């Protein structure tokens, strides 16, 4: 089960948007309806910057948005798997736009 993207980042931020609770709410009901899945948490970049530090970045905003379902979600730590891309497999063109904002983002797979 592939949940819908969460582009909850600002440039350069692994700290949640103002406005992304609700996002992050929508996912933990959908993880919720799957207890007992391995949660894989996927985090991306824009193009802009370093691509090895783009690939760090990614790894936070993964840690992130797994640490925010484990203490805002009460789901133990160890359900969860993180993954990072960097700038690799954008959604939308990077030059600059909307479209780099949808690539900042987090995609979460449930793994039965």
């Amino acid at each position: 089960v592939r949940l819908n993207s969460l582009a909850l980042f600002d440039a350069g931020k692994w700290t949640l948007k103002p406005g992304a609770t609700k996002w992050l709410v929508n996912a933990l009901v959908d993880i919720k309806a799957k207890a007992g899945w391995l949660i894989v948490v996927s985090g991306h970049t824009d193009n802009t910057g370093d691509p090895l530090r783009n690939q760090a970045l990614s790894l936070k905003r993964a840690e992130a948005v797994r640490d925010w379902m484990r203490d805002t979600g009460d789901i133990p730590q160890s359900c969860f798997a993180v993954q990072g891309y960097g700038e690799s497999r954008p959604v939308a063109p990077n030059d600059t736009a909307e479209g780099r904002a949808r690539n900042r983002r987090v995609e979460i797979s449930l793994v039965p």
